DNA sequence: GCCAAGGGGATTACTCCCTAG
DNA sequence: CTAGGGAGTAATCCCCTTGGC
């Protein structure tokens, strides 16, 4: 391994970076599909080490990530190789402004004497600075979390795929999304000479570019997860709701308009309209009693936890009722400004007194490490598995030391059991086309 | 002057059904 | 007669104008 490496780099992950070393000495690209946990970013950057150590290349090196992973990358690779001066790329447009200063056009390739040397970058920043950006050479480009470049019809598609650089890595743990084009556009924009636009043979041709390790081999010191399905019916005020709903459906079948209506009653009718009491407010919603009563067993047994909503406006209720319960807990979505990331989790990840993190899906489902949960909470389910699947895979990566267990909300008899049906067949879809050798 | 808010808008995600190749 | 791409909607995040001390 390279000796710029502060912490040594396990058996399978040495492994990755040779696949990633060859692939660059042969002149190619590749995808490190490596499962949630085990590790992408130390191999990852142990690349970049390694086109220092041994070809003296100190960049310039562009990772690109979701923005909750932007202070997790910086500081990890701060840990990891210490060498590497990281531009953090982000903040207001007159705080960017000022960091562009660090940015040397006149080496192509940079010397440990430069101003910097890894640049770390959110997927809004090469798609709103990309005027910048393509003024630019790179020496090598990582992309996490490279399902957000799935879309071929997306800018950020279009504009990374248009820099200028040598080669370039895309790290995921779940590669296949929705469609076969869906892959293609992750094949192209590594190879695209191969790739311009039957599992036989997707696993003959992908076999060189995609490389993936999976936990129940390699990182089986950690338990399996638990998943439990939590079925609970429609409360009074919510069918009430429900029905007089579907009643619209002696019209219709706005069946778009009405399945994402279906999803608010069965959250909390107050979603849907505002009733009052604090012991209702809790009753009159079927997963809110449920989650009560679970709630309830689980402080006792000190599991803090981690609990995912697909609304803003729920998790919003969800801290009424938290303040109206006795519940320490913090919050992260969407909405919460960087640096209060940052805070937010290594807060929860500090102090052992909190008790929730309300979570967001997507904000906060991705990079960031939350090993000191055990149990993690769907209130409501996601019509894509890969996203339910890595916000539960936020706990369950090689720090954690105890039990995971995964809860699952459905309310029974009502959109939430077809939209987990058919988020979980996907996953069987997903899986079939993994049938393949990832080593 | 300095911080706050939020509010607006463009991009991205994913189902459902129109319409044309 | 199938598929492509438009309609709906909500989360995500940068910009920026208003407001207060
Ligand atoms: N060789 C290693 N030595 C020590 N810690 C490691 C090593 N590889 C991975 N980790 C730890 O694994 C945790 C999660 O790894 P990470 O790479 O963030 O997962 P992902 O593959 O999703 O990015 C991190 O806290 C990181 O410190
Ligand atoms: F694949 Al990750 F955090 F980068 F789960
Ligand atoms: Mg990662």
């Amino acid at each position: 391994q390279p000796k710029l490496l502060n912490c040594q780099l396990k058996e399978y992950q040495l492994k990755g970076l040779n696949w990633l070393v060859n692939l660059y000495e042969q002149g190619i690209n590749g995808i490190l599909a490596d499962e949630m946990g085990l590790g992408k970013t130390v191999q990852s950057i142990s690349v970049m080490a390694y086109l220092a150590e041994r070809y003296d290349i100190w960049g310039p090196f562009l990772v690109v990530a979701p923005a909750s992973t932007l202070h997790n990358w910086q500081q990890e690779v701060s840990k990891f190789v210490p060498d590497f001066k990281v531009l953090p790329y982000w903040g207001t447009a007159a705080d960017r402004k000022v960091l562009r200063k660090f940015w040397d056009r006149k080496h192509t390739t940079y010397k440990k004497d430069s101003p910097f040397h890894v640049m770390i970058t959110s997927y809004q920043l090469v798609v709103s600075d990309v005027a910048y950006f393509q003024k630019m050479k790179w020496q090598y480009m990582i992309l996490d979390e490279a399902q957000a470049i799935k879309s071929s019809q997306s800018s950020r598609w279009k504009c990374l795929l248009g820099f200028h650089c040598r080669n370039r890595l895309l790290l995921t743990g779940t590669p296949i999304q929705n469609n076969m084009q869906e892959l293609w556009a992750l094949l192209h924009f590594i190879m695209p000479s191969l790739f311009d636009s039957q599992l036989k043979r997707l696993h003959m041709i992908l076999k060189p570019f995609m490389l993936r390790r999976v936990k129940k081999h390699v990182q089986k010191e950690l338990g399996d997860k638990i998943e439990i399905d939590v079925f609970c019916e429609l409360s009074y005020r919510q069918r009430a709701m429900y029905q007089s709903l579907r009643n619209q459906i002696s019209i219709m079948d706005t069946l778009m308009n009405l399945v994402m209506q279906f999803r608010k009653v069965c959250n909390h009718p107050d979603l849907f309209e505002r009733a009052p009491s604090m012991a209702r407010f809790v009753t009159d919603s079927g997963k809110l009693a449920k989650l009560d009563e679970l709630l309830r067993e689980l402080k006792e047994g000190g599991h803090r936890v981690l609990l995912y909503f697909q609304m803003t406006r729920m998790i919003d209720l969800m801290e009424e009722y938290l303040t109206y319960r006795n519940y320490k807990y913090c919050r992260l979505d969407g909405s919460t400004k960087l640096e209060d990331r940052r805070d937010t989790v290594a807060d929860f990840q500090t102090r052992p007194e909190i008790f929730i993190f309300l979570l967001s899906t997507r904000a906060g489902g991705l990079g960031i490490n939350l090993t000191t949960a055990d149990t993690v909470i769907f209130y409501d389910s996601d019509w894509n598995p890969t996203i339910d699947s890595q916000a539960m895979d936020r706990a369950h990566r090689l720090g954690q030391t105890k039990q995971v267990t995964v809860y699952r909300l459905i309310t029974r008899g009502t959109i939430e059991e077809r939209i987990r049906k058919r988020a979980l067949q996907k996953e069987e879809v997903q899986r079939v086309v993994i049938t393949g050798t990832g080593s």
